[PDB]
């Protein structure tokens, strides 16, 4: 059958490295890293994910702290807070959890953030700077794929790459990372890739999947991806995070019993993607930490 | 067989819109918009371009001087040239022709015009407002294959694209335009879209193409598109521009087989130009920042 990929594992490793990376980055006598995450309002998942960023920036020996604030926040509010936080010398990550109320907008938000510690790569210049193949932060969920694939030693260059998804902040850089050349400055995937959307039809869909080496699903929709879709041999990384009830839990994209008998490789749902955005989080806050980029 | 878009009409089309739009302008009491472009070194199609580009600017009422400079040229002297013209109010849109010298950094370059003045779309803010769907400079040759296929009246939504080159300023831009929601501010295509390149082996890209409804080539290669490649019916791009002057494809043959094809000379090449007055006066206008 496939070989399944532990993302809480891998992530756990990775976590590792950043610890012993921090922990000499201290005893050369810098400032220890500093992280802040700003939460508005009370989304249960976004909740969540600060909760799992805030533990790893604890195991990884990272200083955090989150700021929250009521929904009833104004944008005016917001970038004041942000504007603070760009100017403690003390903070090295800021990270604006989303979604922000629709009363906010999330372009100037995330333009908000100095880019030197913008460590979900989502203000303008790094993502200007990644879409050209330059060194920048990139965002830690495109990273953590892009992880996956080069740690289990599946290669990309030549291969055929299908990305359903194609949000600016996980299936557009994902698509970025995996088509680009391998010899610029921030190395892409030399690979051939094909973004999928709400508008593709499920035949054409599956048309191309059906000639992937890679399957890469960031769509939140589940079932999407079934056995009949892929390749024998493939590899499928599942990038969806989907609340559904059977008691409530979470799946992923891919039907994940169906397609873990045809694939060569598959992540699972839970414990795949989600923990290696963490993870690559905390790579991006200690090259924050460090000033290594601008 | 195949009906031949006309990019010396459209273009035509495009330069008429933007004629009348600066007429109104003016009339309105405004300056006249003024584009300069940078010339450096002597290379043929560097010199052939720059005047390609003056030329359709006084054809539709925008003033240009046209800044020709030797290849020994410093970099730093480049940079302190574009501050001027970056502060000179008189100039609305400022192009820096390409390639430059190895010896100077494109990209510090690129990054040195002020994005307001960025005609051709290539400061790190425009591509990154491009690839977040903002509104933004766009580059011209892909707002010009973009402006041909909409034009002809060719579909894109759910159709299935595919681009050959992935250039940050032909093929990335392209893909990204196509790939892209109608819905955002800077709408795009809603195509499926497949990014090929120089590791894609011939036999991946025609696994690729003849499922491909629309077939866009920017890869710079005589003849890389067959008419074996093309799915009978489908529309193709030749965004070539080699020197042997022609495209990407295979013109008589591919010409049977498709639905829709631009020739080389003729195709794309005016177009890039036309968008570039379409730009042009968007700066002069300053709508954007
Ligand atoms: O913090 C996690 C996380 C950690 C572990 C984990 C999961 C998620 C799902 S799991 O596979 O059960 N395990 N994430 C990944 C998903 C995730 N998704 C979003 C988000 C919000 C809106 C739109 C798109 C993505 N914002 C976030 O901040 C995070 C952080
Ligand atoms: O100036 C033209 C142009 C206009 C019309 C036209 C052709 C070319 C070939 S044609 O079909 O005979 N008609 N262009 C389009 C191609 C073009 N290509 C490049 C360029 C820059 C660096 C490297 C390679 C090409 N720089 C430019 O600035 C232009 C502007």
């Amino acid at each position: 059958e496939a070989v399944v990929i532990s993302g809480r594992k891998l992530a756990q490793q990775i976590k590792q490295e950043v610890r012993q990376e921090v922990e000499e980055w201290v005893a050369s006598g810098n400032k220890r890293p500093h992280l802040s995450v700003i939460l508005v309002g009370e989304n249960p998942a976004s909740h969540s994910y600060v909760l799992n960023k805030t533990r790893a920036a604890a195991v990884v020996g990272i200083n955090s702290e989150t700021i929250m604030k009521p929904a009833s926040i104004s944008e005016e509010e917001l970038l004041n807070l942000i504007n603070k936080l760009n100017n403690d010398d003390n903070v090295d990550g800021l990270l604006v959890q989303l979604p922000l109320p629709e009363h906010i907008d999330e372009r100037r938000i995330c333009n908000a953030v100095s880019p030197d510690k913008d460590v979900d790569g989502f203000h303008v210049i790094n993502v200007g700077r990644m879409c050209l193949d330059q060194y920048s932060m990139l965002p830690a969920t495109p990273w953590g794929v892009w992880e996956i694939i080069k740690r289990t030693g599946i290669p990309t260059l030549g291969k055929n790459v299908v990305v359903a998804g194609r949000s600016k902040n996980v299936g557009m850089p994902i698509a970025m990372l995996l088509h680009t050349d391998g010899a610029h400055e921030r190395p892409g995937g030399d690979a051939t890739v094909t973004i999928s959307h709400r508008y593709t039809p499920k035949e054409q869909l599956k048309k191309h999947t059906i000639l992937a080496d890679i399957v890469i699903s960031a769509a939140g929709i589940p079932n999407l991806i079934t056995a009949d879709m892929i390749k024998e041999g493939a590899a499928v990384i599942d990038v969806g995070i989907n609340r559904v009830h059977d008691k409530p839990k979470l799946v992923g994209d891919v039907d994940f019993e169906g397609v873990r008998q045809k694939a060569g490789y598959i992540t699972p749902v839970p414990g795949g993607v989600g923990p290696m955005t963490v993870a690559m989080l905390m790579k991006n806050t200690i090259i924050a930490a460090k000033k290594v980029l601008r």
